[PDB]
């Protein structure tokens, strides 16, 4: 859309954050860690964020993990929940 790079804002993305701090569970470190490195944010919310912006750290981490791999990963760094849930989802 536009407006939807992540409109619960740097807030809740800063929340995020530390949900993506967490070391994660998941391929997340090596998956990310060669995906933002090539955006090369360092900071890995940079590649999150942009993906929920427009795509960007997927290239690599996809490569690396599976699809079903980062629905872990993302109910991970979003709920700082890697090893509960595959998908929280509701």
């Amino acid at each position: 859309h536009h407006q939807e790079l992540c409109t619960k804002g740097d807030d809740a993305l800063v929340t995020e954050l530390e949900c993506i701090r967490l070391r994660i569970s998941p391929e997340t470190n090596a998956a990310f860690d060669n995906a933002v490195q090539q955006l090369n944010c360092l900071n890995r919310a940079c590649a999150y964020r942009k993906m929920c912006a427009t795509n960007n750290l997927e290239q690599a981490m996809s490569v690396y993990f599976t699809n079903e791999q980062i629905k872990e990963i993302h109910d991970a760094a979003t709920a700082c929940d890697p090893e509960a849930h595959h998908e929280h989802d509701h």
